[PDB]
């Protein structure tokens, strides 16, 4: 489905912070909360891929793009961050704040 790919791509391109998630997902919630802690809301979009008829195609494409089909899947300016553990590593090690500084999202 070129349509599935185009829809996912549009989500990743039109939003600097893009998070694919699902219903009742503790690590989705944690990742999203961490990102909102940097006051990124205005440039963040969260898509619930579970409430979607094409979840399997979406997940397969996210795997093609990032290496894993699990949620959360996190992109920042089209760059793959990965999952919540990846985000936590970047945050703890200073990489996340660096990313956001380069994009003018934090001072």
């Amino acid at each position: 489905s070129e349509a599935v790919k185009k829809w996912v791509n549009k989500i990743i391109e039109e939003n600097i912070i893009a998070v694919f998630a699902k219903t009742e997902c503790p690590y989705c919630i944690k990742a999203i909360s961490i990102l909102k802690g940097y006051n990124l809301n205005s440039h963040m979009h969260v898509e619930n891929i579970e409430k979607n008829p094409d979840m399997a195609n979406i997940q397969a494409y996210l795997k093609e793009l990032t290496g894993k089909s699990s949620v959360p899947r996190i992109f920042i300016n089209k760059d793959v961050v990965g999952g919540c553990d990846d985000l936590v590593k970047e945050n703890d090690e200073g990489k996340l704040k660096e990313r956001l500084q380069k994009l003018g999202l934090v001072n």
